[PDB]
């Protein structure tokens, strides 16, 4: 009844401020921490900050 | 009869606030969400936030 989708493509130069939301305290409105179903395309190529 | 054009060149340091419109809730007057035909030159060099 209450589910929010999230589509994102992990790149080699992607930053954590774009997947979960940028900080100001972190503007995470509609991203990953508040999403029922998340989709991450191509996970075998992200940076070390996203894997941590 | 009612079509708005949009010419933009994607750069390596481009920000989403210049393509879709800067926020104040987002001043998207004449950008991409309200445009019939959009043009993006050199798409193989944009940032990860605008590509997603």
């Amino acid at each position: 009844q209450n589910a929010r989708a999230f589509e994102y493509l992990m790149t080699r130069f992607s930053t954590p401020e774009e997947v979960f939301g940028p900080l100001s305290e972190r503007l995470t409105s509609g991203y990953l921490p508040e999403a029922e179903i998340v989709f991450l395309d191509e996970i075998w190529k992200a940076g070390p900050a996203i894997l941590n």
